[PDB]
């Protein structure tokens, strides 16, 4: 029912996730077996929402109890802004491994085009906004294709099976794709009715590059409108907008109930009609923006 | 009134753009443009008049009027050239027309690299890459391009560094790679592309803003303020730049107005004048590489 997408990377990976982001630690690992038991096969983690080593968990009793094997799991997990530095991103993904207590995570992103100055596991995790310095944000000199490269050289060691990259601006992912040996497989933004950025998709899948969104719209006439339209809940519309247009989705929700129906929501197709109706509310609006953390410029 | 580069090296806030000046009155109007005060020319490869904008040069320089230290010489390395082999080839064509051993700044025109075309088959090359209307690109990261120039820095060929068109996110991963700090941003910028946060983090990171905006005058906006201080409304527009510390090309310095738009800073605009002018930001930009073939440079 979950249609798969392929990478350039050449792995499957499917169209529809679960968003483990504000996962609390408490229920997490339930919530992920019991996702799974929905058929949920991807889980979108990271690094930076501290809660790895529940969502192991989950993975690890789903598949001790034989509802299904790690190769039918997709894992994603994201590299944090304090471990840019090559000889730390190892570092990184070794946390992430064992955290999840997996040989190899399925896609590994670069978090943030953003290098904080690292800080050693053991001071805190997850480091969030600290850079060893008080409440001080503090950089490093590492480029991107530094970064990069390490990602590179995990794959060929076979601890992650494809990457990429979140929160990439168009002209810094053309960048990367010039330096890039094995291309960035995957390319997460921000992306719902108010922060379309159809151009940025357009070049991006154009590239063989393979688009995830992230994140009232439910009370939007249009999306309403178009919803009673077609007997379909607002949310199915707005999930439906991404996927007919081949872009990955991590369901806002999932609250235990709506597991199944987040899920299963390509029973209809929206017009061209539809889709300029939807593009008019494109606004450039921008909830996850580094401009509000330290004026961090990557969308300005 | 000169702004100190973090290269060290001095460049004249108010310079003469060199864009779309015709071949045929280039070399005169730089020379004319250099008896009237004028000492930085904007220029670049793509503009294609550069051997005319020496000619100007030197002619100057021939009657003693200034010394090649006094000129301030900006160009361009084009799209074409940004592999590194290619670089130094590029910048010895622009040393040769312009007639002098070194520029000042050699800036990245665009974060852009078109394949490779020799410079015996066409010149400047403009968007040919060498397969008829085909655009074709080479996989030479910026970084990779940079050093080159840094190279050519030490050999002495080149004063200054800087980039052109760069959003954010590319100016800050070049800074994180960069040896020599690109000196210069530059970019469009006017009341209607105001991109500040562009502009505070360049500044903030001690990047030189230079502005252009040569793809208002009758503005109620800038009238008003215009008609209140009693300038032309573009000695307004080059005030509003000048004053924030950017950098500015008048665009035009019709002969008539050559001297006024070197001569503009006679008078300060409050804070509620830049609040006014602050209104008119849209977000419009009129040179767009997404018009050329759909190239993500400010998407």
């Amino acid at each position: 029912s979950i249609p798969d997408i392929k990478l350039s990377s050449g792995h499957l990976m499917p169209s529809i996730g679960f968003g483990c982001w504000k996962l609390a630690n408490a229920t997490a690992g339930e919530q992920v077996y019991q996702a799974i038991k929905a058929g949920y096969r991807l889980f979108d983690g990271a690094e930076d929402y501290g809660n790895e080593k529940e969502v192991g968990d989950g993975v690890k009793r789903a598949i001790d109890e034989g509802l299904v094997k790690r190769e039918e799991i997709f894992l994603t997990s994201k590299l944090w802004n304090n471990y840019h530095d090559p000889k730390n991103v190892e570092t990184a993904l070794n946390k992430t491994l064992a955290d999840l207590k997996v040989d190899y995570v399925d896609l590994f992103l670069i978090h943030f085009p953003i290098a904080f100055k690292f800080v050693p596991i053991e001071e805190k995790y997850p480091p969030g906004f600290y850079c060893g310095d008080g409440n001080n944000f503090v950089y490093e000199d590492v480029p991107i294709l530094e970064t990069w490269k390490a990602l590179e050289k995990l794959v060929a060691a076979g601890k992650i099976k494809s990457i990429g990259v979140s929160n990439f601006p168009g002209a810094l992912l053309l960048d990367l794709l010039r330096g890039a040996t094995i291309k960035p497989a995957v390319l997460q933004v921000e992306h719902h009715p108010y922060l379309q950025q159809p151009k940025l998709i357009e070049f991006a899948q154009k590239a063989g590059v393979t688009i995830t969104a992230y994140s009232t719209l439910f009370a939007h006439d249009t999306i309403k409108a178009i919803a009673a339209k077609y007997n379909k809940t607002p949310a199915e519309v707005l999930l439906r907008w991404a996927a007919q247009r081949g872009i990955a989705v991590i369901p806002k929700s999932n609250l235990p109930e709506r597991l199944v129906q987040n899920r299963s929501f390509n029973t209809f197709d929206l017009t061209k009609e539809d889709f300029e109706e939807i593009a008019k509310l494109d606004i450039g609006l921008r909830f996850n923006d580094p401009w509000d953390w330290d004026n961090i410029p990557i969308f300005v």
